[PDB]
């Protein structure tokens, strides 16, 4: 139940799980606490500590707005924070099978939400499962998130930006260092995670400070070629400076705003964060990844189109209805207490709502390729089209684009489409399979038969589980023993990828081939 780090002992707790022990190391901490003159600078490595430290539940979530829409509401305040936040917020957790393993392959998780929000704490995010079926050893870690992670005023290492990212860096760096006293195996290391988690996991394929610290990668909806993933330079100065003028701390000295800044108070920066940007969405990421020269070298576009990458195996996928989740945080005519039935122009409002500085001719030349409707009469057409629209757009094109372009570089790749709507969820069933909602499947839950969850979905769960598993350890996907659907691998030709569901699973091509011409190659250019 303790073992010894290489700066200082931690203490553990031990879980019971299926008959089963889980080892828990719940909040050990990675870095100095980035307060005061540490505020907004990369993370600093930890000096060594002499007691035992104890590692028996979570520790603080970073600071961030919390989403206030639906009080209440579990579907909602399931992915708000479950622990205080606070600057002091650099700590990760362990789980590993009881008994000790021998060279077990690590699983390192990194979590979304739009790179403002997201905690390792979350019962979605619950390793032990993971831990107890597959005898993997699980890490995950909190990461500085909105501008305490990401504000950028370039060169500048008082506020160089990326600290999030940095943050994630030295967490995988700890692993290295440390993980064979867990008995994990530093030399298979698999990170996976999910919206901007995943986009998160692709930087770290192309940041050369990262090549050496994990051996493959799993993307779940998301990558750095999403049109949110990546802040110009330009406009992150611009947000920098709209936020130091709504705190009063404008200054010409740059360092002087960032020492400003810094006599701030966590609140005070997190209220001004919303109106740096001069029109937002749903999907806003004020303050994200930016090219910084130091983790990231150049525009990941570039990086991506001539094979500046990490050479490995990469699984990637997506759900069926990415977008849904969005509608009801801000479209007109959506709710999720009614079914949403939008007019036309309802549609349009939509439109410049997640389209806001666009042109009147990019718009309708979204109306244009999303409403040419197969039977006209269906009141339906025009909520699922905008839902299609933000979720063709915003994750599912890119992923492909991303799988197609990391392919072509000799790499096996494996993609796959969630379309499992989860028998008891308290969204309504027009959202149908939402955004973030493959997690729980992955990380086992539907595996503890104690609870809501159908037969079914205990399988599907199962075979996901062994599926990412082999993934992780072996760089291939399949289930070898229950005589399931090979998966084939993806290439940029044939461009095979696997559904997951609970009734057939089946090897599909192509997926939203005529959408995803249109966001690739067309939209880029209005
Ligand atoms: C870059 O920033 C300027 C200034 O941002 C404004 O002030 C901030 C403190 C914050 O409150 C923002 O929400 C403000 O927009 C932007 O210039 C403004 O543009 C908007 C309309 O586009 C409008 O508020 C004003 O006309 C402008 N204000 C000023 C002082 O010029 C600018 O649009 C931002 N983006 C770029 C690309 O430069
Ligand atoms: C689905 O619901 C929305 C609004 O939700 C509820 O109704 C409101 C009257 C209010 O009590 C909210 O707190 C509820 O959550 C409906 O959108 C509204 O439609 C009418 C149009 O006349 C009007 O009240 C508002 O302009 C709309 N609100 C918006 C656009 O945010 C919508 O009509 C409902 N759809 C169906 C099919 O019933
Ligand atoms: N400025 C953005 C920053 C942001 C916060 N969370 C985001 C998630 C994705 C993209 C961006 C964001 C913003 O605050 N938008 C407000 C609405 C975003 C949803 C809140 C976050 N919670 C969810 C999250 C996920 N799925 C959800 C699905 C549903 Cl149905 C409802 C909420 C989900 C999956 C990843 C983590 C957060
Ligand atoms: C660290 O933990 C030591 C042992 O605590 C044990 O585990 C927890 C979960 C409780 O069940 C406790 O009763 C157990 O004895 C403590 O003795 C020690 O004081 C702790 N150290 C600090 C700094 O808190
Ligand atoms: C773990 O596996 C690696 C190769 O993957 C090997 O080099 C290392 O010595 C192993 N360590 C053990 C078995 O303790
Ligand atoms: C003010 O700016 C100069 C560069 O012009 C910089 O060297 C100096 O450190 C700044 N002042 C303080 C107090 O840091
Ligand atoms: C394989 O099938 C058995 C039942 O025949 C089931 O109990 C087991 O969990 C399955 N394994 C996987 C990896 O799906
Ligand atoms: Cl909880």
């Amino acid at each position: 139940i303790i073992i010894a780090t290489k700066n200082g002992k931690v203490r553990g707790m031990q879980l019971t799980v299926f008959g089963g022990t889980v080892t828990a190391f719940l909040g050990i901490p990675y870095a100095q606490p980035p307060l005061g003159r540490l505020r907004f600078k990369k993370p600093q490595s930890l000096t060594k500590w002499s007691d035992i430290w104890n590692a028996t539940k979570y520790a603080n979530s970073c600071c961030q707005n919390i989403d206030q829409s639906f009080p209440g509401f579990h579907g909602s305040e399931m992915w708000n924070p479950n622990t205080d936040l606070s600057e002091d917020c650099l700590y990760l957790n362990v789980w590993i099978p009881a008994p000790k393993p021998k060279n077990a392959t690590v699983l390192i998780w990194i979590y979304g939400g739009g790179f403002q929000t997201g905690t390792s704490s979350l019962h979605v995010y619950d390793g032990k499962f993971l831990a107890r079926v597959e005898r993997v050893i699980v890490v995950s870690m909190n990461y500085r998130v909105g501008a305490l992670g990401f504000l950028a005023l370039p060169g500048n290492p008082e506020a160089p930006g990326n600290m999030g990212l940095f943050d994630q860096q030295l967490a995988l760096q700890w692993v290295q260092k440390n993980i064979a006293a867990f008995g994990g195996n530093p030399k298979s290391v698999t990170l996976f995670g999910e919206s901007a988690g995943a986009a998160s996991v692709s930087l770290h394929l192309l940041s050369p400070g990262s090549h050496s610290l994990f051996t493959r990668a799993i993307l779940q909806s998301g990558s750095f070629n999403a049109p949110w993933a990546v802040t110009s330079l330009y406009e992150a100065r611009n947000r920098t400076l709209n936020l130091a003028k709504l705190t009063g701390c404008s200054r010409e000295n740059e360092t002087e705003i960032i020492k400003c800044l810094r006599n701030k108070d966590p609140q005070e920066i997190l209220l001004n964060e919303a109106f740096v940007v001069p029109y937002g969405t749903p999907l806003s990421v004020n303050f994200g990844p930016t090219v910084d020269g130091d983790f990231l070298t150049d525009m990941p576009d570039i990086l991506l189109e001539l094979g500046q990458f990490k050479k490995t195996q990469i699984l990637v996928g997506v759900n069926k209805d990415e977008g849904t989740a969005f509608l009801v945080y801000g479209a007109p005519g959506f709710s999720k207490d009614n079914n949403s039935i939008i007019t036309r122009k309802e549609f349009q409002e939509g439109l410049k709502i997640f389209f806001p500085g666009v042109s009147e001719f990019g718009k309708e030349s979204i109306l244009f390729h999303y409403t040419d409707w197969v039977d006209d009469q269906r009141p339906e057409n025009y909520r699922e089209a905008l839902g299609d629209v933000v979720g063709d757009y915003n994750f599912i094109c890119p992923a492909l684009e991303f799988t197609k372009k990391f392919s072509e570089w000799g790499n096996n790749a494996f993609f796959y489409y969630f379309e499992h709507r989860s028998s008891k969820l308290p969204w309504p069933e027009w959202m149908g399979v939402m955004h973030g909602y493959e997690i729980e499947f992955v990380f086992g839950l539907p595996l503890e038969r104690r609870d809501q969850y159908t037969k079914a979905e205990e399988i599907l769960s199962r075979s996901i589980v062994k599926r990412w598993a082999n993934f992780a350890k072996y760089g291939n996907p399949q289930e070898t023993q229950n005589q399931s659907t090979s998966w084939p691998v993806f290439k940029s030709t044939e461009q095979k990828y696997l559904t997951l569901n609970t009734e057939s699973t089946r090897i599909m091509t192509k997926l939203r081939a005529q959408q995803c011409r249109f966001w690739t190659s067309f939209f880029p250019k209005v």
